[PDB]
């Protein structure tokens, strides 16, 4: 696989190059957010195909990872955009919401997204770290619920775990490079991966409130 | 907070709760109601021991009573589930709820929506077996779930969060120490730390799905039990 041969610096360059653009909301809250999310999803599919290791998977496994990860990926993008806007969520440059506007439908999810944004600000999360985390969410979120037990599904799981190890090495490289001690490198890697557990929780609560792209995702692939 | 990695391991190993038995001789085969009854009874007894264990996790009693209950409210089902997965590791294809309650996949079907959670728990047990998860690593992970699960959903609140993040950094140092001691290279140490923490995201998912399936078919209880824990001889 090409992925497993990349250095830390090449993995970061590939992921930075694959970054989708920040979209605007069209010139009702759910309507505006659905329209924005629908446009972001088309870019997310094309971004996913550029994450090293992702296109080495079967179509079926690519769709499963996207089905499991799509809301977590929208949410980490939102939190990243909102970082320099304490108390607000920057859905788009023309759709900056504060807590009060959560009340429209959602306030609980808003509060959890605001807390994540604060955590990233407090940690001084870097763009190189952000693109690594977003790639981890894509590969990790669905890896434990692959249904099959064929030789091919075992090889797919193994491949995903190897790419996840490459992204871990990349995060450690970025931290070493910034001059963190070995202890600081391991502590910061832990703090970043522990935030992924909160993003999973926010995604699940989001869906609970709602009750979505179907296994739609295949055609789009 | 001033402890060594070696002392952190000793404290966590020493604080481990006991393994409980299921209610003896229930009517077998099970119905939906009688399985849910057995599991509710076991979980209710395990909760008393979880509170006692939580009070011995370094840093936990430094929090306010309100913040202790908030962490337990957020973490209790994840903690029951990682204990189940740990007990089940030496029983491929089965979940060891108790030494006298070993279930295979098919029994999950008795309760609607439970077979999906069973399958996810069996996959986690396989992942731990494949990684050769060690007891000293398991007690570290269980402590991380307690301190991490509720920390982001708690005001000069800021001091409590800072304290929890420092204790979490101490448990990370402890995990790395255990891996170093075992003879893993620096690369292997960081990869294994990442693989263990990435499984916590799947345990969170299983916990959320568990609750969703329940409501398809708490703070106050935990506060009384925590309050009452101060009155225990
Ligand atoms: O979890 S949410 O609050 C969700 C997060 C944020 O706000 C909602 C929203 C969104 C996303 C997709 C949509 O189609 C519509 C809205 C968000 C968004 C949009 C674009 C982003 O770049 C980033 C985030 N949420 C609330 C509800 F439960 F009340 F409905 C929800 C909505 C729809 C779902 O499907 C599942 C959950
Ligand atoms: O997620 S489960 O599969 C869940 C996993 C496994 O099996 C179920 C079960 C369990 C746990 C607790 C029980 O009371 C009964 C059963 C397990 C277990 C038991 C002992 C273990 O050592 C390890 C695991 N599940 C059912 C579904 F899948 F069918 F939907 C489910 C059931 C009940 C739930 O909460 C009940 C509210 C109780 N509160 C009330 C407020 C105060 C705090 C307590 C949440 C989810
Ligand atoms: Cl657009």
């Amino acid at each position: 696989s090409l992925a497993l041969s990349l250095t830390a610096d090449q993995m970061v360059s590939a992921l930075l190059d694959a970054e989708p653009p920040i979209l605007y909301s069209e010139y009702s809250m759910m309507g505006l957010l659905t329209n924005l999310a629908d446009r972001e999803l088309v870019h997310m599919i094309n971004w996913a195909k550029r994450v090293p290791g992702f296109v080495d998977l079967t179509s079926h496994d690519q769709v499963h990872l996207l089905e499991c990860a799509w809301l977590e990926i929208l949410m980490i993008g939102l939190v990243w955009r909102s970082m320099e806007h304490p108390g607000k969520l920057l859905f788009a440059p023309n759709l900056l919401l504060d807590r009060n506007q959560g009340k429209c439908v959602m306030v609980e999810i808003f509060d959890m997204l605001l807390a994540t944004s604060s955590r990233f600000r407090m940690m001084n999360l870097q763009g190189e770290e952000f693109v690594c985390l977003k790639s981890i969410i894509l590969l990790n979120s669905g890896v434990y619920t692959f249904l099959s037990s064929t030789l091919k599904s075992l090889e797919e799981k193994d491949h995903i775990h190897r790419v996840l190890d490459k992204i871990t090495d990349t995060l450690i490289h970025l931290m070493a490079k910034a001059g963190l001690t070995l202890q600081q490198q391991h502590q910061r890697l832990a703090q970043l991966l522990l935030i992924l557990s909160h993003i999973r929780h926010m995604s699940n609560k989001g869906m609970e409130h709602l009750y979505v792209p179907s296994y739609l995702l295949l055609e789009m692939l």
